[PDB]
């Protein structure tokens, strides 16, 4: 068995590999990647996906959200609070404030144990969840706007035609913004390329392993799990790397730069946090291994996580039994 300790592996494809989007997953799996949860991939140094950022400043961020948390500082929960719209210029600007901006620091590692020693007592503001693309048109090679389609595999695979489309997002980040624990919908895999800016830091726990994971964060947040058999699909629950080897919880770390690519791969829970000003862009897909996952993902019907028209088929096909309770809490 490939990687069998789970270890993130890094790829360094060469352009003539940079081709074939699926084929190389497929090869990355071969190598036993996805067992992980997670993997980095630094292009060809011949590729770019576009020419400059300098013309960015202009994009409008329509809700800022200044994410609250609550708790202790290793295990704690963040709330979204919608702020007044802002454009990418006016985010920097914020986001290189006295009030903001990233502190004084000797390494990563510093700055990764000042971000869990503090976050819980700032509020941080982050540009996520916004439908476009900086990717040129012209980029051929890894374009996150020109692949293939969930709903094409699902049809490739299972011979069934569904509506729905499946287009990216950017996320405009600073200091402390945060994402916490979570799988991808419908437990699909998702690939986030930093497009510019600051680092970000990823933590990861094994697809093999996703349950345990999911047992500590009963204990933790007892009265979210009470009032929901899939809370960590709210995404707001974060747990440190001190808590997390404190249980025993297998997990890995790794910080991801500016023109690195990152693919999530199905099942694998995900957290982390931006090193200060930076913009990242991401979007899932699926391969033939997915629609197993999918199959088997747990569902939020509290009301709570609230998803994107284009779920609704995958749970009908998928889990009819299901899709009935869960579109009641959609609804
Ligand atoms: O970058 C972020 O804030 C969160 N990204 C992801 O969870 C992802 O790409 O799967
Ligand atoms: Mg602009
Ligand atoms: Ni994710
Ligand atoms: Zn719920």
């Amino acid at each position: 068995a490939q990687n069998p300790n789970c270890n993130i592996m890094i790829f360094h494809p060469t352009k003539e590999e940079f081709n074939d989007f699926d084929k190389y997953i497929a090869y990355m799996e071969s190598q036993g990647a996805h067992r992980a949860g997670l993997a980095k991939i630094i292009p060809p140094k011949e590729w770019k996906a576009r020419e400059t950022y300098d013309n960015i400043s202009e994009i409008l961020i329509a809700t800022p959200l200044q994410q609250v948390a609550s708790g202790r500082a290793g295990v704690f929960t963040q709330y979204h609070k919608k702020k007044k719209a802002m454009t990418v210029g006016e985010y920097r600007h914020l986001a290189n404030s006295k009030k903001y901006q990233t502190p004084p620091h000797q390494n990563f590692e510093d700055l990764e144990r000042k971000y869990w020693k503090n976050r819980i007592y700032n509020s941080p503001i982050y540009g996520a969840d916004i439908s476009g693309s900086l990717f040129d048109e012209n980029t051929k090679q890894w374009n996150l706007g020109h692949l293939g389609t969930i709903q094409d595999l699902l049809e490739k695979e299972c011979g069934v035609v569904i509506e729905g489309v499946n287009t990216p997002y950017l996320y405009f980040g600073m200091w402390k913004t945060t994402f916490a624990w979570h799988t991808e919908d419908m437990d699909l895999y998702s690939i986030n390329y930093l497009h510019l800016g600051e680092p970000k830091t990823w933590y990861v726990v094994p697809p093999e392993h996703g349950q345990r994971l999911e047992r500590l964060a009963r204990e933790l947040f007892p009265g979210s799990s009470r009032g929901c058999g899939a809370f960590l699909r709210h995404k707001v629950a974060l747990i440190s790397p001190t808590v997390l080897k404190e249980n025993g919880i297998p997990f890995n770390r790794i910080t991801q730069e500016a023109g690195e690519f990152m693919v999530t791969f199905p099942y694998g829970y995900h957290a982390g946090f931006n090193h200060g000003f930076n913009c990242a862009e991401a979007i899932n897909f699926a391969t033939p291994r997915w629609i197993d996952y999918g199959k088997m993902a747990s569902q939020c019907s509290c009301g709570e996580a609230r998803v994107t028209f284009s779920m609704d088929a995958f749970v009908r096909i998928l889990q009819p039994e299901r899709y009935d309770l869960w579109k009641r809490g959609q609804d």
